[PDB]
Parts: C-alpha cells; structure tokens; sequence
C-alpha cells in the first residue's frame, strides 16, 4: 500500500529532470579555511534566531571532548591542508576526510568544482558505484579540454565565472591523501535525508574506526549533510546523552539545528518544506535505532531495522 | 618573407584558445523583428556621431531601388517569418536567407542558439565544410539532452538563462525553408574581414542569381559581417557609384560605416583595433577589384587577384 516510506521521499522525484549542465565553482579559494569550519572541541555559542530555541539552555557536554569530529564546506586543496594542519594539532590519530557528496566533483587545475544539475541533483537515484563512475569519467573528459566554471548567483544559475583549458585533473581522494588525510566517500544527495544505504555504509565504516580516529565531514556548504552525519556520530559514540542535548550542541558549535522549529520558506523554495520535516522525523528515528540496538552491538543494520519500524510523518 | 598578408591577420590567432563552451542565446524573441533590420529601399537617416561624418552630405541613391538586399541580426523562427512576409511585399523574386555566421548555430525547441567560444571564435580556422560538420554534430547531440542556454552579460560570460531538456533540433536551413526562403551559407568569422574563401564563394553565388533575387544577409548582431556583404553587393551591382556614396548610404540605412573613422576602443577591446583597420583597407581593395574586373565580367576570382594585388597596411 505505501509507495515511498518516510525517509525515502526523494525517491519519488525524477532524476531525468535534474541532469547536470555546468561545472559549478565550489569554493573561490579566497579564505584560508573552508566555510562553516567547526570542531567538537569548540565553544558553544547562541542559537540562530530562525530556530526559535531556548537561548538560556545549556546542553550537556558529556563526551564532547572525546568526540573528535569536525565539519566544513567544500575547499580548495590549499584550504584542505590548512584544515589538516589545524586538526593535526588536536590528535595523533588518523584523520579522515569524509566526503558526503553524491554529486560528481573534483579539481580542475586545483579548482574545486562539481557537475551541477538543478537542485544539485545531477546524480539523483544513482548507486554510489554509478555516481563515482560518472564522476571519474567526467573528470577525465575535462583534461586538455576547454571548460566553463562558474559560481551560481541569481536564481541558482551561472553568473560570470571563467573559461580555461584544463591541464590537470584530480579526484578529492587524491587531494585528501596529499593533505595527509584518509578518505571515505558517502554519496549523499543534497537537501534531503541520507538514504538507508548511505547510513548502513556509514555505520559499518564507523565500526572499523580506531579509537583515536578523527572524522572531518564535509559537503557543499557544510550545513545539511555535514550536520546530519555529525549528529549521527555524536549519538552513536555518546548514547547516554539526550536527543535534545545532541541537537542543541551540534547546532551551537556551528551546525544546522535538526529538531522541530517553525519552517517558513520563500515561495520559490517551498519544495524544501517536506524535506526538512522528513529529516526531523528521521533524526528521532535514528536516535531510537541507537537506543534499541547498541546493547547487542548492532546485530541488525539500520536499513533492516527501519523497514520493520517505519517512521511516521 | 610575409607570413600573413593583409586581409588574413586572423590566421595568426590560435583556434585552440577560443573553443566553444556554452549555448549562447542569439535572440530573446521578444520583438516581432530581428535587430538592425533594414532594406536597400529604406530612407536614409542621420549618420552616427561616432563616425564623424558629414551629416550635410547627400549620397547618391543611384541603383538603390533595384539593389534588393536587406540585413538583420539573428532571429527566432517567428521573427524570420515576419521578415519574409515584409520582404515578399517588395518582390516577387526568390528571397534568400544569406547566413554569414561561421559559428555553429541552430535552434533547440525553436530557440536560436550558437556554440559560443571567446570572441565568438569557436570555429576559427575551420573550413566551411568542417564548421558545418561541427554544427550538425552538436545540434544533433543536443536532442533529448539537458542543455544550458544563456545570454551573455558582464564581460561576455553567461548570465542567468535557462535549463531545458531539448525535444526539437533544427538547422537554420530548415528554419529558412520553412519560412519560404532559399538558404545560402557563408561561414564568416565574427569581428574580422571575410576570408578570400568566403568572398570567392559569395561571388560565384552572386553570379548565379536571377535578376529579381532578394538577398537577406544576416549575422549575429547584423552589424559587422552583415554590412560588409551588403556593401560588397552594392559595389558589384552598382559599379559606377563612388566608394564614398556606397559607404555613406549603407551606413545611413542602418549599417556599419566602413570608411576611415577615429577608432575609439576600450581597454578590454583593443584587440579589435587592428581588425577595424584591416577592414577599412580591404573594403577599398575590394572596390578596386570591382572597378578592374567589372569589364571582363569578373573572370578573375577575388582570391587570385588579391594574391597578385596585395593590399597594404
Ligand atoms: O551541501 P550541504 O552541506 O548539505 O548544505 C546544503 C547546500 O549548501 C545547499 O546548496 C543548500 O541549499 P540552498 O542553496 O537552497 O540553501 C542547503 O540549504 P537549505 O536546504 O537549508 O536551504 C544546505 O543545507
Ligand atoms: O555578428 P555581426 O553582425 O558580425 O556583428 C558583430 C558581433 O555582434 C560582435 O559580437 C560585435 O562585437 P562586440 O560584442 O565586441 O560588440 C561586433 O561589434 P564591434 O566589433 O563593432 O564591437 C559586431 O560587428
Ligand atoms: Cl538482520
């Protein structure tokens, strides 16, 4: 009777309506660091107004000093070494660049770009294998070819930018390993809740980690996907902390807020409304997964548990 | 000794530096007519101040009534039908759409676009054969594909525009024949003086026209290349008219002035300067070709004559 369960709404959208049409500039490389850079060691600041939170609530910091995670937006290669260098002061563990982007991206002549389709959905519906093969094929195709690279402006369309003939092409994995970071890819679709596949892959990965591993999450802006995986990591590693505290603290170090709040979008942005609501419900559902399955050591994965414990809108 | 004779400066430029990167919007289709629409039967207007001409000068109209030519910018299909209907009111002869554009262009869902490279030079150096081959391959490749079409804005780079999955592809040949016009293509490079190859093709074409043929020339903006062939036609068919009159009258009906004038360029447009100067010289040289070959019936092709009678800087 149910075509798309809650948590899988994006499956109803049609990928053929969002195919990539331009190399989008992911970071202009002007600053020393990527945007929205934050670490779990950072001091808590006031909530953003739009979330209508209790400014005076002080969330527990239980486990934060030990969390060892960070988040950021996309970066140039120089910016990533600066990140790696900053993080290397805080740990002697391996540092992972955890790349949460389903969209095909890489570096053309050291410039960080992505193949941008409407809503950033150019790889919508593809398996991780298919997404990455596309990415590799496209990047290789750009070498010694003329390309147009532009930032998005008015109404999410190209505005200015530049044209060049590319002399070097790199994957983010190459750039990460050049900055001394290990690399882990989770192909998560922009704007929406990560898929069961996304999270099963993340959970098995998390399970292989040495104790002193530091996880640096990033996506395009370092907001939606980055925060979702920061929050999930926090819940997994610190299961005795309350839902509310996890969400308050991940927001107040510079993340998105993943609890209820009054959503009011502009008209041309109202397609986002139900995707926000979906993420809120799924955040609660993941919390529940952790509480019920951590005891036995996660004998049953998220994808399976969720099919027998469907979320409700 | 001499690497590139006058008339062939553009041959020294390197094609690989101007390769196409975007589907440019050739006309937004808001007006009923293309821009710079004019006919050889129009009233003369005041010259443009930037050319510092004698506004009191009354050029001879000898032969203009019989000249039967027109010019305009690029157009949508509906705009072309409007052009064809207006011209049909002036003549009962065959009406020609003379397409002077070297750049690859056509129509996607009826939208006039072109494959734009910097300086509009994406087909620089190609034979007319190779250029049309590029055009056919690109137009066809766009069918059922997602494309980005954009007007150029600041600094000749894409600004805004639209994204669509293309359901229909046509050549300008198709669009012209659909509007009741005969089609003739001369692949002339934007900004520069037409090659001897271009001019030879046009002269052989001119020599096969019925007496009542009406030539509608057009290029991207209907200024540079369009005026050059309107002027050439005026000289071939009205050989007894003075260089000065021709140039004055072709400007005063709405064309470019192809005589000497104080060139005032911007900085980012100083690359233009020598190409303007080249054209003024080659215009005079063509006139000389007309005068010296009007008598033996144009036995001698422009390209061979020009090689023995090279023009000087
Ligand atoms: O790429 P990430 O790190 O997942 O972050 C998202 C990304 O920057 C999107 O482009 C953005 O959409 P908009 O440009 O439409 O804001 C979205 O904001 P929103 O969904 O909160 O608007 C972010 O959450
Ligand atoms: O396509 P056509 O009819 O040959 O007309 C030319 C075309 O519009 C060029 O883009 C334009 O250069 P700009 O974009 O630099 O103006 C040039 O003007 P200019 O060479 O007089 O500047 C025109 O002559
Ligand atoms: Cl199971």
């Amino acid at each position: 009777t149910v075509t798309e369960p809650v948590g899988s709404y994006a499956r109803a959208e049609r990928p053929q309506d969002f195919e990539g049409f331009v190399w989008r500039l992911d970071n202009d490389g002007k600053e020393a660091l990527p945007r929205n850079f934050r670490t779990s060691a950072d001091a808590l600041r006031a909530p953003e107004k739009k979330f209508h939170l209790d400014a005076a609530y002080v969330p527990s910091r239980e486990g934060m000093d030990a969390l060892h995670i960070s988040g950021s937006s996309a970066f140039t290669p120089a910016q990533l070494k600066n990140v790696a260098a900053k993080l290397r002061e805080k740990t002697a563990g391996p540092i992972y660049d955890v790349d949460l982007r389903q969209e095909s991206h890489g570096y053309l002549d050291g410039i960080p770009v992505s193949w941008y389709g409407e809503r950033d959905w150019a790889n919508l519906g593809k398996s991780q294998h298919e997404a990455l093969a596309d990415e590799r094929h496209r990047l290789h195709a750009a070498l010694h070819k003329t390309v147009y690279i532009a930032p998005l402006g008015k109404h999410k369309l190209p505005e200015g930018g530049e044209v060049r003939r590319v002399q070097k092409v790199q994957t983010e994995q190459e750039v990460a390993e050049a900055a001394g970071m290990r690399y882990f890819r989770i192909a998560a679709t922009d704007h929406v809740w990560p898929t069961p596949e996304n999270i099963d892959r993340f959970l098995a990965f998390y399970r292989t980690l040495p104790q002193d591993a530091w996880l640096h999450f990033h996506s395009e802006a370092g907001v939606g996907r980055t925060t979702a995986f920061m929050v999930m990591t926090d819940m997994l590693k610190n299961p005795s902390v309350s839902l509310k505290d996890i969400l308050y603290r991940q927001h107040e170090i510079g993340g998105f807020y993943y609890g209820e709040f009054p959503i009011k979008t502009k008209d041309k942005d109202s397609w986002k409304t139900k995707y926000y609501r979906e993420k809120i419900v799924m955040i609660e559902q993941f919390y529940r997964y952790v509480q019920e399955n951590r005891a036995d050591g996660y004998q049953t994965p998220w994808s399976v548990w969720l099919k027998s414990h469907p979320a409700k809108a």
